[PDB]
């Protein structure tokens, strides 16, 4: 009973043009599209494009029973329709749910693309109903998480927190409860919304707007950078944009190691003590979650993966400065701030 | 400093033969052999082939394999990966993906033993129950009893993870004497003493064996068929829940209540899949087993017949408690 799939051979994904993209979109409740460009005149990229096909067939094979479509739009042949579904980011894959267009930014594998329209597909907004299930979403704190107290599901701001969900959908968490009890713990008042940072315990409340689906976005996109990031391979291109002045503070820790574990509780610690600073923010690449991408790490910065590492990378070009070993809390703090430019 | 690698097209995986063998285990420290539909054959070896390329300065080739050299290198299994690391064979268990492939081929060219130094790294050590672990007090590696330790780390490299300790103070929290080796059963906290007996080495290897089942176990990509294969009457009990969402959460925890009161049975060892961990394999099971994997779940697989009976929990508040999951995978009998 552990069968893992196998490619069928048949073909599944759909050329989308402007003559039957209208059809499509009937088809499917939720559609991915991979927008590519044509392959150059060279063998070395046609080579690399069907394989980008064969991660798709094997996709649109194992979600086919859950009504998800997979399609193809060329920019220089059908560029046209391109432009009036929303795919501007190139050589990316757009997923259309109802209303959303959602750009994907993780690993192009058959793994992680599948998972990602499995998260999709669930609903963009979780209820917390008991103190039981309310512990539960304290101790998730590998990532951002939103929570609101509103009086219904029916109400005005659980719908302007539902369309911010959406806006996010399926990047950042969103959770509501209705629980007058459960708000009592969190210290909410009625339509008032909880921001956890990750990887912290005490959340922020979201100022009350007068717009306040507009209100959530814009504060979501103000701190949507921790002071400890965890890089997933779902959304690992999106985080690895988001630099600061081109460079980016990257922590390697093996969390299944007790010794990438012992530096692991450092950087939650160093997390703490500089909440204050913003121009300090560390991506925690846990090495054992990428394992394709380790040899390429070691080769380049020239440091060994099965420790612990922490260092500066450039964005641009792939340079890199390492920390010499375990360091303590306090050590490594001023180890990040005598390295300023 | 984030590029994907992006396979070469470059055949890097050798066609060995009963005239190759002797050098091309001479010129990989680690060789992985597959041991091999008409279009679902060369397209698995292009998941070979990214392998190749991303472990090519690792020291690890590549290699397909005719039937005479099957015969001397211990190729048994029907479509199987063999692993070859000095004196050791190692049988791939897992996902048949780049993605762990590659993670598994990496914790073979782990050293068998780690060890623990300072009581910030015995701290951590303690934190980490996903798996079963040995960890035992010596003085050096010079000594015969960590000889025993460490031969015994190998016979089961890289599935069940080895610690050692040579500090006194680490030693000292976890009330460790010297030569003396504790046994951590799956998320459970407290471990057993392997006893002190004549001949060492075996005894851990024994009683190893004697406890590769856990009254709860983690199933993991890279070691997913070493269990689901070490099945007692072809059944299996299947947990469902996802660790990430506060839902699965909650019934994880009322899973790891379980692991504890009721070592008793030798017949209560739930397999807790996180189905966040195996995408691939989300729409099978939910087809298979008729269930939402949204959703926790906890039922008896039988592999013999390809049945199941699952518990039917309408929404969070219709979870289990630790006692009521123990009654009811009790009364599940024929």
């Amino acid at each position: 009973g552990l069968d893992f799939p196998e490619y069928d051979g048949v073909d599944r994904v759909i050329n989308v043009n402007a003559k039957n993209y209208k059809n499509v979109f009937k088809k499917y409740e939720v559609l991915a599209l991979l927008y590519h460009e044509p392959p150059e005149d060279d063998k070395a990229s046609q080579r690399q494009f069907e394989m980008e096909e064969l991660i798709l067939e094997l996709a649109a094979q194992v979600l086919e029973d859950k009504g998800v479509g997979f399609g193809l739009v060329d920019s220089e042949k059908d560029a046209a329709v391109a432009k009036k579904l929303g795919l501007t980011e190139v050589d990316s894959m757009y997923v259309f749910k109802g209303d959303e267009v959602i750009e994907y930014d993780g690993e192009f594998s058959a793994d992680t693309i599948v998972e990602f329209l499995l998260d999709v597909l669930e609903d963009p907004v979780e209820l917390i109903e008991g103190e039981r299930e309310l512990q539960a979403f304290e101790n998730i704190e590998d990532e951002i998480k939103l929570i609101g107290y509103f009086k219904s599901k029916d109400s005005e701001h659980y719908k302007a927190f539902e369309d911010a969900a959406e806006e996010f959908h399926p990047y950042i968490p969103f959770f509501a409860t209705f629980d007058s009890k459960v708000a009592k713990k969190l210290t909410l008042k009625l339509n008032e919304i909880d921001f956890y940072e990750a990887f912290m315990e005490e959340p922020v409340t979201i100022p009350d707007k007068p717009n306040e689906e507009e209100e959530i976005v814009n504060f979501v996109e103000e701190h949507r950078r921790s002071t400890l990031r965890k890089l997933k391979p779902e959304s690992m291109y999106e985080t690895w944009e988001d630099d600061m002045d081109g460079i980016h503070i990257v922590a390697f820790a093996e969390e299944a190691d007790p010794d990438g574990f012992e530096f692991l509780e450092t950087l939650k610690a160093v997390a703490q003590d500089n909440t204050e600073n913003p121009d300090l923010s560390i991506i925690w690449i846990d090495p054992d979650d990428f394992p394709l991408l380790v040899p390429y790490w070691e080769k380049t910065f020239d440091i060994d993966l099965s420790a612990p590492q922490i260092g500066v990378v450039n964005v641009t070009d792939a340079d890199s400065v390492w920390m010499e070993m375990l360091p303590s809390a306090e050590e490594l703090e001023d180890w990040l701030e005598d390295v300023l430019e």
